[PDB]
């Protein structure tokens, strides 16, 4: 029902051959996009039906570089704009030149933060007749709007049935619904001219009815369809007797909604906030994980890429490789790029040697993502990560992937202890020699139904079956990571150390 | 500006000679009564000017058994009724026969919960002309009014200037201000007939304007002149990044107000509530006072009277004396009544012995109160509580006193280590042989300007001097709990053990 967006931000798809599959997995069934809705480099005739349930986008909506003549975003209602494209635009429609014809954002009626950028769409006909000041929030009138009207297409007139000559398309139902401007009273959203039609303060993007339950969208926090300023607290305060007591109606805060229980792969705080990182002076404990204060001073934590000093660091290099020595859990991500194993003439960074990768021998959990686009050609497997068990995926590469392996010379995967990909997708593609990709029970590693494995251009199964590469005769269910007795997922018989032995 | 309230609840004052002084100390300068405002057994021409600043009563207002002809409450605006007299009345005027002549509650325009009980006042005049349905809040329309109109007065007619014939008194100033039944709209409160004139949804008891600042009283939580559903939480939730952050605007919740720093003698909680007891699985600790969750199960905490199994226990007896064996800190109060030492044949309770009281040797701090109305006649002092340092007074006997000593044969106080009375008053009275009351530095023991020592019917200081029970010379500033060099509060020379030596 809820899903996270992508951080591609106009960059080219890493795997174009599976780009469409990634979007379908990320958005099939999703109603609330907790992030940016980015629809880019989509080919002509692409089946985008999976987008038809999306109602609310938390970040920005970026439609760009597409040849699809239409995008099925009709149900979409509110773009909160909590994250913006170029920092100024909540809806960005760029370089759709085949190409986008009608925006058809019929239900869109609210943009809480940010403007609109429609540029270089030689087939977009009706983007000029929309009165954007109605969609912008009562507190987002600073929203800049830059719309390019240079359209190659001969533009059909706005539909007769449509009023005010404001249309999202040529269809009669493509007519714009003007909520904010119509209000006679000083109310942000109204059903009509009459004062009674005015929506409750909490209501956003219009209300089907006056009561706060009837809002089409929630300004601050949805609660089972009851919009609220703040989620009900886990504990309430008694004014008479100065005591706090548990609240039976208390709910946890997750994104823009109220949840009865903290969703999987998130941390629940004592205040009731479901987060991805623990607050300051708090540590993650298991009871499901929660953030508990470190009454004793917090122990030294190994911070991965994306966190603290390593926030802007692109990859793991010889400069920062020793920072992960002895760390059994990394709060952050690990990325190995081509320049990781080469030297930078400017920054005087020596190349990473394969002997320096053994600092990850004790690594058991990564809270972010594992991204590998380069690997020492000496090593045929990701065996430095053999003792790695969990990739949480709280931080995702490009906003979508938690495990990505690009263009590697490895012959098999060495992640024999990997049991959980908490969140995100797996992208293993263009590894000409990698064989043991389909012998891994990815369904066992995935925790969410949106999660899937995207793979293309690896060593064909034919070649693996032909040259004798397969799971060992002692593997259970033919699940394994490599050619050896030490690479099985589950072993039929009693084990001798790592080795599975009859 | 704030003060607690008494829990006499129509019972006779323990010290009638000092009852009026008790009320003056509790209410002088106070504006918000966090508790019940009980004005009982006041004599004729009693000076009651200290009540003139009271605007808000958190609990109920009880005027009863008084001889004053007028009660000086004229700025009281709201009675929240969180605690009710007999569970049905937020205002009670009973048996004021001198005697009460006019209620004169000119500014009373809101009762959040509870009704009015006016009975047996043979001099009250204008209780009938008031429209009580106006004062009662819309939620509290269930409020039952039981008003007695049996009056032995030929009363001067209601002032013609006063409209609607609703008068709190004979003077033209005493017209009842209508704020709920003169409203053209659905607003709970209104300053005028016009619909624009109604008050904000958080406004209570009326308003001077349309905004939330204007309210005369706050419905839920006052925030420095601003009425809000809740105080700003100490932490706030970021939906984009899915994490909590510290809130500089965050406020601690104290009673019906929101404050920057937790008031003294109150427990701070992580959620931001200033409480008198810690929540479940939370232990008290020094940051001041704070309530921290215990990762391990919290250790065994001794519970005094009024807490847990001893919530309905009146006094410490032989039945429950051994529950305080080895206790260093008692959660609750300690009360020694005549039946504690006499015993109860009905329950087969054995009498307390002086040997049994030694279980308090290790007692250092009492969070509630210390009440002693009986004491063994073989013990000339309170040396059993020699090692007691702090009486917090979070629980107060009759809502006013944290240290009460009445009708005892002790010749001096043995509270050698007593350095702090956190809250409440001290009532030492009718101890004929007690010669060392005034030597003690009560001012250093108190932490509030509300606190004072109420003493009467104790051994006259002239008798003290004549018999020779003067302060020990080696004591400092003439501050001695008792005779001899061991009872000095501060010792001028170096201290040998507990004995001040030359
Ligand atoms: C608040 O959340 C609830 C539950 O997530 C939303 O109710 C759902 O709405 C859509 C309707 O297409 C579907 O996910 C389900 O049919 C509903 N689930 C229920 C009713 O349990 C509700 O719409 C949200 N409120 C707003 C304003 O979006
Ligand atoms: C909210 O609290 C503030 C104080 O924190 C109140 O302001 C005081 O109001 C009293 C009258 O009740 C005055 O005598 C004081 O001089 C005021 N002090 C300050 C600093 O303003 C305020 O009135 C409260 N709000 C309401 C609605 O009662």
């Amino acid at each position: 029902q809820v899903c996270t967006g992508t951080d591609m931000k106009l960059r080219l798809p890493a795997s174009p051959e599976t780009h469409l599959d990634m979007l379908r997995h990320l958005y099939q069934g999703c109603q609330v996009v907790q992030g940016n809705l980015e629809l880019t480099y989509l080919p002509t005739n692409a089946s985008l039906s999976f987008l038809q349930d999306i109602q609310e986008v938390q970040g920005y909506v970026l439609i760009a570089h597409n040849q699809v003549r239409q995008v099925p975003l009709q149900r979409l209602r509110i773009v909160r704009g909590t994250q913006l494209f170029e920092d100024n635009y909540a809806l960005a429609v760029l370089d759709n030149g085949g190409g986008l014809r009608e925006l058809q954002l019929r239900s869109l009626t609210e943009i809480l933060k940010g403007g609109v950028l429609i540029q270089r769409n030689p087939q977009l006909c009706y983007q000029d007749t929309i009165l954007w000041k109605d969609i912008f929030h009562k507190n987002n009138q600073l929203a800049l709007t830059l719309i390019d009207t240079n359209r190659s297409r001969a533009c059909h007139p706005c539909s007769p049935m449509c009023k005010g000559s404001r249309c999202w398309g040529e269809s009669s139902e493509d007519c714009q619904s003007l909520t904010r401007t119509v209000c006679a009273g000083g109310c942000a959203r109204c059903k009509g001219p009459l004062p009674t039609d005015c929506c409750h303060e909490q209501c956003a993007a219009g209300c089907t009815g006056p009561k706060h339950s009837d809002c089409l969208a929630c300004l601050h926090f949805n609660h089972s369809g009851i919009c609220e300023l703040h989620c009900p607290a886990l504990v309430t305060y008694n004014t008479d007797t100065f005591e706090s007591m548990p609240n039976p109606e208390g709910r946890y805060t997750f994104g823009a909604s109220c949840v009865t229980a903290c969703p999987y792969n998130y941390l629940s705080t004592d205040v009731g906030f479901c987060t991805l990182v623990c607050p300051l002076h708090n540590q993650e404990v298991t009871a499901t994980q929660r953030c508990e204060k470190c009454s004793k001073p917090c122990a030294r934590v190994c911070y991965g890429l994306g966190m603290e000093h390593l926030r802007e660091v692109r990859a793991v290099t010889s400069a920062n490789i020793q920072e992960f020595a002895g760390c059994k859990k990394i709060f952050g991500s690990l990325a190995f790029l081509p320049e990781s194993f080469d030297g930078d003439p400017a920054s005087n960074t020596a190349p990473l040697q394969p002997e320096q990768l053994q600092v990850f021998e004790t690594l058991e959990e990564i809270t972010g993502y594992l991204y590998i686009s380069a690997w020492p050609d000496s090593l045929p497997d990701l065996s430095v990560f053999q003792n790695l068990q969990v990739i949480r995926g709280r931080i995702l590469h490009n906003g979508a992937y938690s495990l990505t392996l690009q263009g590697l010379g490895i012959s098999w995967l060495g992640l024999r202890s990997l049991r959980e990909l908490g969140s995100g997708l797996a992208l293993i593609h263009h590894n000409t020699h990698l064989c043991f990709v389909h012998t891994v029970p990815w369904d066992q590693l995935f925790r969410n139904p949106h999660q899937a494995l995207l793979h293309t251009a690896n060593r064909p199964e034919d070649e693996c079956v032909g040259e004798g590469l397969a799971c060992h005769q002692l593997c259970a269910r033919g699940h394994c990571w490599g050619p050896g007795p030490t690479q099985c997922v589950n072993c039929s018989q009693f084990l001798r150390g790592q080795e599975c032995v009859e």
